[PDB]
């Protein structure tokens, strides 16, 4: 079940609207508080994300996420979150400098190389670089809002880099 | 097994109007195999965003389109099931969300919704027959009137017949 959120290690949320829901539990695993998630019962609101506070071994469930208004992003050692898929926008609107969601694959279907890795290709787009980009994993991203929307460094030697699919918010109707 | 990931219509296929439109196909034993190929893409010259399980023909077709498409229509058999990738299915609303098609299916207080198909626990009239084009399936929250609410469905809690879901908006400044 943990695979339908997008992770973001060492990272919290904190509300700042104080009327906004959220319910906590201690748990044993992250997987337990995805699970709950996943299947919303026994939550007086829609789950759109959650915390494993891994120190404590706590579930924080939220019916909010990162780019909800009136919450915070904060960094944490003992905390992961992770972002249920179906909350974060999964088109694009311009060219999709703002584009969040956890598509990997170009639009000639090759699997993208991790922004962190330098083989098949090397590169100056690291996450360092780029705050607030979210240059994580292999995700396509288009840090720059330049002209393709997202793209990413091909696993491909051939291909360098190549733009993703991801459709336009107003593909249809 | 990815194949509970995806969207499920059954007795569908697509066909391309469109003869430009590239499909893959291979021979197999089940769905499931069909679904892992689409969530890995691996060995397909395009992004998948969709597939259909043959049961007759035992074969997966793979797509890099699906129901909503330009260029492309449903096309009724016994033997089909279409299985459309969420990352391509838009999960925001525009305006009312009439034109909502995503899977969420929990009202804003986190109730499970009732099937539009059912009468339990509430009898109503929006029957799929009633709304075509307007994809009463499953329980999935529907605006099908269009109206002021944004997506909606009735409920599985018999004290609440209906509720709102909680769907952002895909742009709204």
């Amino acid at each position: 079940t943990i695979h339908e959120f997008k992770k973001s290690a060492k990272t919290t949320l904190i509300k700042i609207d104080p009327a906004l829901k959220i319910k906590t539990k201690k748990v044993n695993t992250a997987d337990q508080c995805a699970n709950r998630c996943t299947r919303n019962k026994g939550l007086p609101f829609t789950c759109k994300a959650f915390v494993f506070d891994k120190a404590r071994k706590q579930c924080l469930w939220f019916p909010f996420n990162s780019m909800s208004s009136g919450v915070k992003k904060e960094f944490g050692h003992e905390f992961d979150l992770y972002e249920n898929k179906d909350y974060i926008r999964n088109c694009i609107i311009g060219k999709g400098r703002s584009y969040k969601g956890t598509v990997s694959i170009t639009k000639s279907g090759i699997k993208c190389q991790p922004w962190s890795s330098m083989i098949p290709h090397e590169h100056s787009f690291l996450p360092s670089s780029y705050r607030g980009k979210d240059l994580q994993e292999n995700y396509c991203r288009n840090p720059r809002g330049e002209e393709g929307g997202p793209w990413c460094f091909t696993s491909n030697p051939e291909v360098r880099y190549e733009v993703c699919d991801i459709p336009q918010c107003s593909e249809v109707e």
